[PDB]
DNA sequence: CCGACTGCGCATCAGC
DNA sequence: GCTGATGCGC
DNA sequence: GTCGG
């Protein structure tokens, strides 16, 4: 639906959400406001009253009350005030730097460090992640057009196969759902030699090759199963924005549960789990399991493709395209 | 009334 | 030194 | 902040 429907309300709720997460450090209030924001964003009518909004799941007494104030006045007194607050708005802003959370942001603002400029001045007080986040502050907040994501996929699948043709790599996330743009790139990686009961250079070798051809440019974090970092498409034209890329190495017997999980959406993943229990199965990130007569979970069932998971719960395979809910 | 709201990998801190 | 807790991102 | 046991 059009933003001009309830965009004022959803903007208000999103703004309240961020201050809860970043300033009050109340993560559950943060998700509460966002849940309320989401369901109102989907609501196909211009809301006339807080009581009207309250019918929706996720909208309670306090938000219905806040909406009443917004509709009547065009603003929120509390929001106006906190917007104004130099301390709170600075803390809120610094968290936009990847690696700087609520705790670091507060500590920085505590000692007078409030801006990117201030961060740029105080490099030795930033850890490795926070420096990278600072270095690519602008780039990290850009979205990635699908065409560039396709070019990025080309390089990943090529270099991965070059390392070992028996690797299996799948670019999941919104891109796999066929979105016209993405926030980052999520690559899931496996190899027949790696199972749950199973070299742990399997991830390193792929990262290394992607670094060698200068696709991967920076490393945020890297262990034996998970890589988080920065990549960039090759350039006399203007150079591309640096992009966030994650690579996960998953055991083969857990790969397609992994692919399903990290393809999303979260809203879709929720239903699929809920319907999975109603059929007597439990689905998490790693496995699908039967729930015995009292709720005792048996051994993880063998999964060799996505559809296998759909078959167990008697679902017909839904294409990633049709997985926004 | 009052507990749940995903929980894990990695980097780094806190403490022994 | 090591172990467990915390911060962070997702 | 919201929901529900
Ligand atoms: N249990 C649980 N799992 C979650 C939750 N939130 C997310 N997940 C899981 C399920 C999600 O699929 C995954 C996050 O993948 P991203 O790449 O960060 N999001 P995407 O790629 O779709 O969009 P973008 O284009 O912006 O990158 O984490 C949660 O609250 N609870
Ligand atoms: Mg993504
Ligand atoms: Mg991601
Ligand atoms: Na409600
Ligand atoms: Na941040």
């Amino acid at each position: 639906p059009q933003e001009t429907l309830n965009g004022g309300i959803t903007d208000m709720l999103t703004e309240l959400a961020n201050f809860e997460k970043n300033v009050s450090q109340a993560i559950h209030k943060y998700n509460a406001y966002r849940k309320a924001a989401s369901v109102i964003a989907k609501y196909p009518h211009k809301i006339k009253s807080g009581a009207e909004a309250k019918k929706l799941p996720g909208v309670g007494t306090k938000i219905a009350e806040k909406i009443d104030e917004f509709l009547a006045t065009g603003k929120l007194r509390k929001l106006e005030k906190i917007r104004q607050d130099d301390t709170s708005s600075s803390i809120n802003f610094l968290t936009r730097v990847s690696g700087i959370g609520p705790s670091a942001a507060r500590k920085f603002v505590d000692e007078g460090i409030k801006t990117l400029e201030d961060l740029r001045k105080n490099e030795d007080k930033l850890n490795h992640h926070q420096r990278i986040g600072l270095k690519y502050f602008g780039d990290f907040e850009k979205r990635i057009p699908r065409e560039e994501m396709l070019q990025m996929q080309d390089i990943v699948l090529n270099e991965v196969k070059k390392v070992d043709s028996e690797y299996i790599a799948t670019v999941c996330g919104s891109f796999r759902r066929g979105a016209e743009s993405s926030g980052d790139m999520d690559v899931l990686l496996t190899h027949p030699s790696f199972t749950s009961e199973s070299q742990p250079k399997l991830l390193h070798q792929v990262v290394e090759q992607l670094q060698k051809v200068h696709f991967i440019t920076d490393t945020l974090s890297k262990g034996e199963t998970k890589f988080m970092g920065v990549c960039q498409l090759p350039s006399d034209e203007k150079e591309y924005p640096h992009r966030r890329i994650d690579i996960r190495l998953i055991p083969k017997d857990q790969y397609y549960c992994g692919v399903l999980y990290f393809t999303g959406s979260d809203i879709f993943n929720k239903n699929m789990r809920a319907h999975a229990l109603e059929k007597g199965f439990t689905i998490n990130e790693y496995t699908i399991r039967p729930l015995g007569v009292t709720g005792v979970a048996g051994e993880p069932l063998p999964v060799d493709s996505e559809k296998d998971i759909f078959d167990y719960i008697q679902w017909k395979y839904r294409e990633p395209k049709d997985r926004s809910e």
